């Protein structure tokens, strides 16, 4: 009580909220991608330096951003995504909560760059100081929105320490684009790191080729495929041979509710008493959910790691008799 | 784009982040109990309704809050706790964000009754509304104050059907202040249930009487006190005997940082590797670990269930080495 209840300056509650939904590089990477898809991009280029810690670099050929809402597109709780309760129970896209950017942006050099077809103009924006106040100035750009982050961090020192190797944290990256490119193979997406090209997924409108290319072939030959359909529930994906899955194999655990990359406890519970049941270790596995977006709720972890779905024993179950039956 | 950037209605957006942080009764309990706790309270007496989704009533005997802040006390980002970045990277109190109860007053009836030393007269407040308006008004009530939620997800209809049964919610508030009557011996803490007080946590200014109250007879037979010190950091706290520890007994396993309960992967993982070293299976304890601020970060996730630590191997060492040897 010595110090007054005060309204925390816009920067560094923009800072608490950055500590909470972006961890590393990869965790920017993953925001601005998923912004990308949103915005119904098909080709997305991510050029990457110095592990990320340099430069951020996101291009995509989606619809763009309008002139007076570039601001808005930085500003704290701004969405074009969601405008109800009924749209937050019925999420259908990736982003919701309207913060992103703003995390970023009070935690780096962040700017963007953007141009919709109805525009002869091109703008570009960024939030400065402890008011985090917009700048919105001319440019060149094609229909499309280009992100740059640079300093991530700079501004929070201490949060950089915690900053591994660069070639440790564009594995990072290069995991997150690979987890994003198995849940859209309808994009493509280039990777580059100091200059280099490490990556491009093709893509697809037989995903064998990407799948091959993005979890290697050994994958590809063990790989069994799915098709589970019940009520409104939908299992699709791969799921490897358990007698015949390595632990370098095992390091493909991948999985999906409604497009959305998901590390749910239940789904992977689920996946092994299946291959527990069958073989009598770790299966490998790339696993799509497709469900009501009323049956499941997103907005449990403000990066979306987790979801809770409200008919739990039945999902369980459905997943369970959904991989067991292709193993037999 | 066919929906304008726009920002979100006060309330929603508030309901979203409650979503992030507030996910059961037990969740609301432990936010206004460590406010209690942040405001010097050495009494808290919980009230607990139909599992909590009826009511929950929390008085303390704190320092109360001022008349012409209790409107901050629930805005979005507003805090007495913190004030800078430096502030941020050296918490000593629980809170930090000040959004707890602008988050629960969005999903939940709730009312802040409070009056400082300085006040003749008490008020209450209560925010309502999509654009959560203020209301303070007269009120009756001693030097300290009291929080009651009431209806909890009453307008968010779908998250009160992942509510459990009523004994079930219980259970997990109990549990909560279990924890939290282990992180502060010196705090008296009572808890009922429908009336009918359940736990009454006496304060100790020989510990072993509480310990023995809140994790039974049992731990504290097997119990061994532990007191490990390097440079700064310091471990206290008990561990059982693996040899003499049931699955009963592993339901035990708490550990804090700063005083703070927590559940750290790096805590556990290296208390692990000294009870398997010794015995040559998952050990029962109560672990304390205290630690420069700076030194940890505790800005990971919005109800600070994680931490990162800036010198892992060494802290994880530090435990190792301090667990082993009282084994030995
Ligand atoms: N690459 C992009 N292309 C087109 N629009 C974009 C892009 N990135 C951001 N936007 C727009 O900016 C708004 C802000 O983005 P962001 O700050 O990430 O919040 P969000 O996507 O709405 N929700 P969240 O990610 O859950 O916090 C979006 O709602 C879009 O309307
Ligand atoms: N029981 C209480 N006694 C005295 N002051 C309180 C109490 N509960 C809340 N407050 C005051 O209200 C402010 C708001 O509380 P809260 O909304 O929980 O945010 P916070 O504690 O600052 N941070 P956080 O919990 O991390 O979001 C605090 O900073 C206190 O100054
Ligand atoms: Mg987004
Ligand atoms: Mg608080
Ligand atoms: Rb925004
Ligand atoms: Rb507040």
């Amino acid at each position: 009580s010595h110090m007054p209840i005060q309204v925390l300056p816009p920067q560094l509650a923009n800072q608490i909220a950055a500590g909470e939904v972006v961890e590393r590089p990869a965790s920017v990477v993953k925001e601005l991608v998923e912004n990308s898809l949103d915005a119904g991009a098909t080709r997305i280029d991510i050029d990457i330096e110095r592990g990320g810690a340099k430069l951020i670099r996101i291009r995509d050929n989606g619809c763009g951003i309008k002139k007076d809402e570039l601001a808005l597109a930085l500003a704290r709780h701004a969405t074009s995504k969601i405008a109800s309760l009924d749209d937050l129970e019925a999420i259908i896209s990736l982003g919701f909560r309207g913060e992103a950017l703003a995390s970023i942006s009070s935690v780096s050099r962040l700017t963007l760059t953007s141009r919709t077809a109805e525009q002869q103009e091109a703008w570009q924006a960024y939030a400065e100081g402890r008011d985090m106040n917009v700048t919105v100035k001319p440019a060149a750009h094609p229909v499309g929105t280009t992100l740059e982050v640079l300093d991530l961090f700079y501004n929070t020192p201490a949060r950089r320490k915690f900053l591994r190797t660069e070639k440790t944290e564009f594995n990072h990256i290069d995991e997150i684009i690979r987890r994003i490119a198995l849940a859209r193979f309808d994009v493509t997406i280039n990777l580059s790191h100091n200059g280099k090209i490490v990556r491009q997924y093709r893509a697809v409108p037989q995903k064998e080729r990407r799948l091959g290319a993005i979890c290697g072939t050994a994958f590809l030959e063990q790989a069994l495929a799915i098709e589970w359909q019940h009520g409104d529930l939908t299992l699709r994906g791969w799921v490897a041979d358990p007698n015949h899955t390595t632990p370098a194999l095992a390091e493909i655990q991948y999985c999906y509710v409604n497009g959305r990359m998901m590390r749910d406890r239940l789904i992977n519970h689920a996946i092994r008493q299946a291959c527990e049941d069958k073989l009598g270790q770790q299966p490998a596995f790339v696993l799509y959910l497709e469900i009501d977006p009323h049956q499941v709720d997103v907005n449990v972890h403000p990066a979306k790691h987790e979801v809770r779905f409200h008919q739990s024993r039945l999902v369980h179950d459905f997943i369970y008799q959904g991989v067991l039956s292709v193993l037999q």
